[PDB]
């Protein structure tokens, strides 16, 4: 049957009885999660209006879905606005008020999300643990929280993943555009990445998943963010990345760092000296180029004793700013 629901309520008691469902301009409770995991396999979801969430204090998620062959889509002109500034504190997940995490893809296998906006996350967007999901023609507008205090606002997460395709994601906001945590052969192409800390693998290690394998990031813009491309390894944690592609990958206005890869990462602040127990191998840039400004630093590379090796760096050029005058073993046919 087709089910259409004008209230959270309903459509959580009627789900898995409706192999249709649309969900037209809810206001979500606060506090409670549009809850539409458990759908019966096969199920398409389709978001129409404004979805919109009460005001309270907790930790999400605001939507959460699951299932076998799952099809979600956002019809055109429809928006998720978590109206986010009510949370917004500049602190995000590192303290103030307790901010609610918005999208979960928990187990929601052989499936896909496409045409959905997110506007005003409170804080990280979606949280990506599934296998054989892709995430396509996805917007993430969290431009506000540049000025209103967004803060760890993260368009993708991903860990415990296998075959994740994210295409033409487009992501205005306040931290990583895509943090890989951990998965197997991922790809992200087609995006444009604006506001945030830039395309991450990481930050690995520290979990009970520490492995990235097999990643691609291709055909993607980063642009006034604090970093472009990323690799973040927890300082003293144990895993392993390998891989990792990062080609045709251009950028602009980066504030911090072009490329930093980093084996001392810690969320407050990195030590400044790496350790070995997330190594990095089989890493391929295969063209990434643009700028940074004028304060930030071009490449930044601080790899342990034997951690970083096996390396592809090609058609590598960043202009503007600075070298780096603190990059540590360097492996063989790479350079800051």
């Amino acid at each position: 049957a087709s089910c259409t629901f004008t209230d959270a309520a309903s459509a959580m008691a009627s789900k898995t009885a409706c192999s249709t469902i649309t969900l037209n301009n809810i206001a979500v409770p606060a506090g409670t999660t549009l809850d539409l995991t458990g759908l019966t396999s096969g199920t398409r979801v389709i978001f129409e209006g404004t979805t919109t969430f009460g005001y309270q204090e907790w930790s999400g998620p605001l939507v959460s879905i699951s299932g076998t062959d799952i099809t979600v889509q956002g019809a055109s002109g429809s928006v998720l606005d978590g109206d986010g500034a009510r949370w917004w504190d500049g602190q995000g997940s590192n303290g103030g008020k307790t901010k609610p995490k918005f999208f979960y893809a928990h187990s929601l296998d052989s499936s896909s999300i496409t045409g959905i906006t997110i506007k005003n996350s409170p804080v990280q967007v979606f949280s990506i643990q599934s296998n054989n999901l892709s995430l396509t023609d996805i917007t993430v507008d969290d431009a506000d929280g540049d000025t209103q205090g967004g803060h760890n606002t993260d368009a993708f997460d991903i860990g415990s993943s296998t075959y994740i395709t994210i295409t033409n994601a487009n992501v205005h906001n306040q931290d990583d555009c895509i943090a890989v945590n951990s998965g197997e052969n991922i790809i992200f192409t087609g995006g444009t990445c604006t506001g945030g800390h830039g395309l991450s693998i990481g930050s690995v290690g520290g979990r009970s998943d520490n492995t990235v394998k097999n990643v691609t990031i291709e055909h993607s813009t980063v642009t006034n963010s604090q970093n472009g491309v990323r690799i973040k390894t927890v300082y003293g944690a144990t895993g392993s990345v390998s891989e990792v592609t990062y080609s045709n990958i251009q950028m602009s206005g980066i504030t911090n760092y072009g490329i930093v890869i980093e084996q001392d990462y810690e969320n407050g602040s990195p030590t400044g000296t790496p350790t070995n127990g997330v190594p990095i191998t089989d890493l391929t840039l295969n063209t990434v180029t643009g700028s940074v400004s004028s304060g930030a630093t071009e490449i930044y590379i601080l790899c342990g004793s034997g951690s970083c090796s096996s390396w592809t760096w090609t058609g590598v050029s960043i202009t503007g700013g600075s070298k780096s005058t603190k990059c540590e073993n360097v492996p063989s046919g790479v350079s800051c």
